[PDB]
């Protein structure tokens, strides 16, 4: 009923999810010359030392690594946020070729991929309640460019052969998501939405300025995953990105000059 193909892709999503044409949809193009430096924005606090990864799963739209969010173990605070947001999962969006794959763009530039670390506001008790609130989630977005390998991604890439098709999962304990972060935490921020159905308008977006570099071999492994289930016609999981949506009545703020 929804995907990234011609007949069920982003241009169709509004029929089942009318909020797709809403006032705070994501992703957006980040126009760097219109984003305003906000000296009131605090440094982002990423506290991932006690993260407990659980599983890696092909859900037919991406692959995701899930975390134990039943306690304040891996949390995001600070930056534009009030209160504490627990890490639930990370996943990626990527392209069929290196010149596309990201969801956010920077002055219309598309990156080869984009990493989303999804966190929810503990004031609302569980993620299902958080997605119904305008400040319920915080998603840390990180761009990927192709160049050198990212050592902290290799443990992910090497297990993808075991979750090739929709529905497959595997144990993925003791994975440290700090290994996926760039050096700088300079960021842009704006209020937006989930980028997949149900497209709920519950996200404070925090998009890092500095991309991470991954190797061509690493992204090639992303592109060997399948959207389909085992035994169905093979359709490579590539181009699983929603394009930029209208900014409408929103301001993007920068944490840096
Ligand atoms: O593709 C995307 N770009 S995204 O960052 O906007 C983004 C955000 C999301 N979210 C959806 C939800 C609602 C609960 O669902 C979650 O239920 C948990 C168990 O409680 C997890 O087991 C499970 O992983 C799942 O995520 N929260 N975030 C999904 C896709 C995307
Ligand atoms: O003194 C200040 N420092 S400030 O930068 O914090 C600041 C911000 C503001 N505003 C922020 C907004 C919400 C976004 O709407 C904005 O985006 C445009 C394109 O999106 C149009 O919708 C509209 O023209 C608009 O510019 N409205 N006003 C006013 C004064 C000051
Ligand atoms: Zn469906
Ligand atoms: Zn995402």
């Amino acid at each position: 009923h929804w995907g990234y193909g011609k007949h069920n892709g982003p241009e169709h999503w509004h029929k089942d999810f009318p909020i797709a044409k809403g006032e705070r949809q994501s992703p957006v193009d980040i126009d760097t010359h219109t984003a305003k430096y906000d000296p009131s924005l605090k440094p982002l606090s990423v506290s991932y030392d006690q993260a407990t990864s659980l599983r890696i799963l092909n859900n037919g739209h991406s692959f995701q690594v899930t975390f134990d969010d039943s306690q304040d173990k891996a949390v995001l605070k600070g930056g534009p946020l009030d209160g504490t947001y627990r890490l639930l999962q990370f996943h990626f969006h990527w392209g069929s070729l290196d010149g596309q794959g990201s969801e956010h763009t920077v002055d219309k530039k598309k990156y080869a991929a984009e990493l989303h670390l999804v966190h929810w506001n503990t004031k609302y008790g569980d993620v299902g309640k958080a997605v119904q609130q305008p400040d319920g989630l915080a998603v840390l977005g990180i761009f990927l460019k192709v160049g050198s390998a990212k050592p902290g991604l290799q443990k992910v890439v090497d297990v993808l052969d075991s979750i090739k098709t929709e529905g497959k999962s595997a144990d993925f304990t003791n994975f440290d998501p700090r290994g996926l972060l760039p050096e700088s935490l300079d960021y842009w921020t704006y209020p937006g939405s989930l980028t997949t159905p149900p497209l709920a308008e519950c996200v404070t977006w925090i998009v890092l300025k500095e991309p991470i570099s991954v190797s061509s071999e690493q992204v090639l492994k992303f592109r060997k995953l399948n959207f389909n289930g085992e035994g169905e016609p093979e359709e490579l999981m590539v181009d699983n990105w929603r394009p930029a949506q209208p900014l409408k009545n929103r301001q993007i703020k920068a944490s840096f000059k």
